[PDB]
């Protein structure tokens, strides 16, 4: 248990758009398993449904394709067809306002879900507390 337990409010009743305040991109999981960000609100692959496993743990799934957001052994985000240990994330409040997501499998290395200003995903090892890339706001679809 190497992380704080400040949790964000809100629930998982409805789907959300995960808006990254770093560049204004929405997290996107493409049909081919590619993960990135896009500023296009009309995109059909940015609608995500979150749900809890244990308290503070979440699954982040594409409502369009049914894939799971997942982070691999090298810290790369990818869309997984099935749930495995790489699809669980620790959802936490950050800066008393945002939501951050730490890879459960690699929680000890502080690997976060993050988007760069150019819309490309940050690789696990390149993320850390304090960056704007890891700060998300769940917005209504």
């Amino acid at each position: 248990h190497h992380h704080h337990f400040n949790l964000p409010p809100g629930n998982y009743k409805k789907p959300k758009l995960l808006y990254c305040s770093n560049g204004g991109h929405f997290l996107r999981i493409l049909p081919d398993g590619t993960v990135d960000g896009t500023r296009d609100r009309s995109d059909q692959h940015i609608q995500l449904q979150l749900s809890a496993e244990s308290v503070g743990e979440v699954y982040i799934k594409s409502t369009e394709t049914g894939q799971y957001l997942a982070m691999d052994t090298d810290g790369l985000l990818y869309g997984s067809q099935t749930p495995n240990e790489e699809v669980l994330f620790l959802e936490r409040l950050e800066e008393n306002h945002y939501n951050t997501y730490i890879s459960k499998k690699h929680a000890e290395k502080n690997w976060f879900v993050g988007l760069k200003k150019n819309g490309s995903c940050k690789r696990g090892p390149r993320t850390h507390y304090g960056q704007k890339a890891i700060l998300f706001l769940p917005l209504p679809v």
